[PDB]
């Protein structure tokens, strides 16, 4: 009876949680899982008062390395952007990064906007004015979305930047991805960033997006995973997964850290989480895809691998995996 206990994150605690109750089924371990906030993820694990601690936003290496941590992702997550637009079915505008901040800065007012007919040329586009829904709430996905629209738009970087909470221009702010969609299917012609889970089981119309390298792409559990494909990876995990370049990459797209002490002043802890995240990266994943999150290519999850081989070492030099 291994008895592991982690806390942070909210993101992935309905996953973490599923992948918990079977590992025990299995091994009769337990996984204890506190969903509260990325902030008490990290400040629990610097405590030292959890076995691992886990953090949307990933820590710089300058951090990992005072404090004396590893982080590695386990899931992959995707932000859409819903719309009321009458007459559209889901999936059927393709946006732009550029046009897209244009519409969040306020630049562009009508649906029928050239811009946005360019981009769309067999769409009956209507003369319906544009509303925009920002999130209320300080959060990791206005955090990925700014970061998103910060690379493709030149005024939004310079202007409003990106963060948690920013000085958003325009829009009615909705408190969480319920205050958003709910705004959204009340208002025609609105426009609101969600996460694909909520968009998806709430039937939340969404957009195709230009990728990177030109391609439109729709929002699928496979091109989120392709944005990981993209990152460069060795020596850094600390990625960030928007626009990234490749084929079929979700341009918004997230994943989630865990972070672990290198040194273990109770090695029978370190091992064990090691080999709950071992046995998640292997018969955990359909487990995941069933709850809208995307898996962690296998390029990756074998280079967290060689990672923790040599990194995570007991309070005397021997490794734990």
């Amino acid at each position: 009876e291994a008895s592991l206990t982690g806390a942070g994150a909210t993101f992935p605690a309905p996953v973490y949680a599923k992948w918990a109750d079977t590992y025990q089924k299995e091994t009769g371990n337990k996984v204890n899982y506190q969903g509260i906030g990325s902030s008490g993820g990290v400040k629990q694990i610097i405590a030292n008062t959890v076995d691992f601690g886990a953090s949307d936003a990933p820590l710089s290496d300058e951090k990992l390395a005072q404090e004396g941590l590893f982080q590695f992702p386990t899931v992959i997550g995707g932000v859409v952007l819903a719309v009321n637009i009458p007459g559209l079915k889901s999936g059927e505008l393709v946006l732009d990064g550029k046009t897209l901040g244009d519409i969040y800065l306020g630049k562009i007012k009508k649906w029928d906007d050239e811009a946005i007919a360019k981009l769309n040329p067999g769409l009956k586009l209507p003369s319906q004015n544009i509303a925009v829904v920002r999130r209320a709430d300080g959060s990791g996905d206005s955090f990925v979305f700014t970061s998103y629209l910060a690379k493709v738009n030149e005024e939004w970087k310079n202007n409003v930047g990106t963060g948690s909470t920013v000085k958003w221009p325009i829009g009615l702010g909705g408190k969480g991805n319920d205050g958003i969609a709910a705004f959204v299917q009340r208002l025609p012609g609105a426009i609101g960033y969600v996460e694909y889970a909520y968009a998806k089981q709430n039937n939340l119309a969404y957009t195709k997006l230009i990728s990177a390298d030109g391609k439109p792409v729709s929002p699928t559990e496979e091109n989120f995973a392709n944005a990981a494909k993209g990152a460069d990876w060795s020596k850094t995990f600390a990625q960030d997964l928007t626009n990234q370049k490749g084929e079929d990459a979700w341009p918004i797209t997230s994943t989630t850290f865990i972070l672990i002490h290198k040194d273990q002043k109770k090695p029978e802890q370190g091992t064990e989480v090691l080999k709950f995240f071992d046995w998640a990266y292997k018969t955990g994943a359909k487990q995941a895809n069933d709850l809208d999150y995307a898996s962690l290519p296998d390029s990756v999850v074998e280079q967290v691998r060689a990672a923790w081989k040599t990194n995570i070492k007991d309070s005397s030099g021997k490794p734990l995996y």
